[PDB]
């Protein structure tokens, strides 16, 4: 019957690469929550409210997607939301190791939650939030990597 | 609204899913059974696609591979087992599949996996590759390793379903 997936992240801010991942996931699962980490250990450029607002606008056109902040154990959030799937984008070899480690822990914490991995499109295969910010901080053109609403929000933050 | 549109795959909610999980499965292990059990839990239908003519000559022929797997997975109602002798993207297309299951064991594989996924996007845009990590229990096993342990009389009963374990013992006298 139903599939409900969580796509967790800091999304600081959401990029076209994230948008690609969640568009693909929302085509394969009945519902998807974009789960935005409230309190990441490194303080974000955008607070949770901004991160959530930006992502909501960017994903508004996807009918079975909902954007939410969260501040607890992912196992507890997924359990609270009755999710049975966890989506991760998988850009780098470095990230794979870490994600396999969290997956195993998540299996221990919540056996009924299956973790699922998608590779990024070749177009978005080298972009991250961090990189786009760095480029944009020194006036590089990043219009290709962000939706308009996010782009304007980033420009404002750097002025 | 059929007389206006047949419908697109993207941006319109959830769609019927049919996945293929290709491999040589020579023979199918508990690791393989775990991957397909997981995928079968999240997708409507799953086809275990067994490669007819792998580059390295397999210990079990296609017929044996297909029979063992069919038995091992018969308790999963939405799974079927087929041989195939094509590109995995062509088989997917023939089979009207939209999902490609890949197990992701090792870091050494990841680059290769990404590259094959880019090739498959190029060959069949509508086919989505989906990656599952193996359970910690099966993380270090492979058909090849189980065969080589078994050849020299190591105990591999933990790693295989019973039908396969028996077939394997027969192959090794």
């Amino acid at each position: 019957m139903s599939t409900k997936a969580i796509y967790p992240g800091t999304f600081d801010p959401i990029t076209n690469g994230h948008i690609d991942i969640i568009t693909r996931a929302a085509s394969m699962f009945d519902r998807v929550i974009l789960a935005i980490a409230a309190s990441p250990s490194k303080k974000p450029m955008f607070d949770l409210e901004e991160r959530v607002a930006l992502a909501t606008t960017a994903l508004q056109h996807l009918p079975n997607v909902e954007v939410m902040g969260f501040s607890d154990l992912m196992a507890n959030f997924a359990r609270a939301q009755q999710a049975n799937i966890l989506i991760r984008g998988l850009r780098a070899v470095a990230d794979f190791e870490y994600e396999m480690q969290l997956a195993h822990m998540n299996r221990h914490l919540m056996p009924e939650l299956e973790s699922v991995f998608l590779m990024p499109s070749k177009e978005w295969s080298f972009i991250s939030s961090s990189l786009v910010k760095e480029v944009a901080r020194h006036a590089g053109d990043v219009t290709h990597f962000l939706p308009a609403n996010v782009h304007q929000a980033l420009m404002e933050k750097l002025k």
